[PDB]
């Protein structure tokens, strides 16, 4: 049923850039763009919570082939279109320090992702991936813990259940849980598609909670930035009393290093009813119901 590597690595699909948009405001940190990109021509399929892969063009400082990166799909089954014509991703520059050789050091993929031109041919493998899959259950609770471009599986979610012209291609899916994103950006010009989940959260106010963590902007009680952990701290019993029911997954998305104070704040509200989080978790885990993917 779902489908899995329709296009492979030694024959991928070609496809090509309909738009590249920033998504970093003015006064953030960084580069993210949204890109999007037409599949007609081919019978690249998908749905929510998967990935591609990219294969950037150019050799490696061996003389050897640029290989296969791997992004979280942000739009839905439908393409932001709602037309089953494209597939878009959420971009991140990748850019760093001179403790690698040289001043700033500028990620293959992502700078030639970035930088891309519309009308621009790519190569796209995939639909890659099982285990950030949505419940076909319009009953179940979502939350969702995105710490930049991490946001992507959870647009594709909040998307598809939320989104007027979704609701009106997806019969089968009209969703009536509650969803609660907690996402953590360094300022409010990084809070990627910003405007897009307020209104939703203006519309759906019982159905969906916002909830943002803004290091360059907020201390945490002990005084630090506030990161995602923090605020996973602030409502672990709220967390923890949605976790207990049948019907609720939790999704993790983003740059590795977050699950640690996640674990430990779910750890100290579960021990409060004699439950040890970390083998709770492990049964989650088995039944498809506690969902990561940090990179
Ligand atoms: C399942 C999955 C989904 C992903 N989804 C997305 C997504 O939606 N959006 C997105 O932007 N990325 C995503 N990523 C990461 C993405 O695949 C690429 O790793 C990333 O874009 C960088 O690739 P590059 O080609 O730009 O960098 P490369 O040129 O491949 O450079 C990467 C290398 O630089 C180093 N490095 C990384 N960060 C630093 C740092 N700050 N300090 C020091 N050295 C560093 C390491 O040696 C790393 O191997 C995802 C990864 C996976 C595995």
């Amino acid at each position: 049923d779902v489908p899995v590597n329709l296009y492979r690595p030694n024959a991928p699909f070609i496809g090509k850039v309909i738009s590249n948009e920033p998504l970093v405001k003015e006064g953030g940190i960084g580069i993210v763009q949204h890109i999007k990109f037409d599949l007609t021509g081919g019978n690249l399929k998908y749905i929510e919570g998967q990935s591609i892969g990219i294969i950037p063009p150019g050799v490696d400082k061996n003389g050897k082939p640029e290989k296969d990166r791997d992004y979280s799909i942000a739009s839905t089954r439908h393409g932001d279109d709602v037309d089953d014509k494209t597939i878009s991703l959420c971009v991140r520059q990748l850019e760093y320090k001179h403790p690698e050789s040289g001043e700033t050091v500028y990620g293959v993929c992502s700078t030639y992702l970035t930088h891309i031109e519309p009308g621009s041919e790519v190569k796209i493998t995939g639909p890659v991936g099982k285990e950030m899959l949505l419940p076909d259950d319009p009953e179940a609770n979502v939350i969702m813990l995105a710490t930049g471009t991490g946001i992507a599986p959870m647009r594709t979610y909040l998307w598809r259940m939320f989104k007027d012209a979704e609701r009106a291609a997806n019969p089968e899916y009209q969703f009536k849980g509650f969803s609660w994103l907690v996402f953590g950006v360094p300022t409010t010009p990084n809070i990627l598609y910003k405007e897009e989940l307020e209104e939703i959260q203006q519309k759906y106010p019982d159905n969906f909670r916002l909830t943002y963590a803004i290091s360059r902007e907020q201390k945490n009680p002990q005084g630090g930035r506030m990161y995602i952990q923090d605020r996973v701290a602030e409502h672990a019993d709220q967390l923890w009393q949605l976790i207990k029911n049948q019907k609720t997954h939790t999704y993790i998305c983003g740059l590795r290093g977050m699950e640690e104070g996640i674990d430990a704040a779910l750890s100290a509200a579960a021990a409060k009813e004699g439950v040890t989080w970390s083998d709770y978790q492990k049964d989650l885990k088995k039944a498809g119901r506690w969902h990561v993917e940090t990179y």
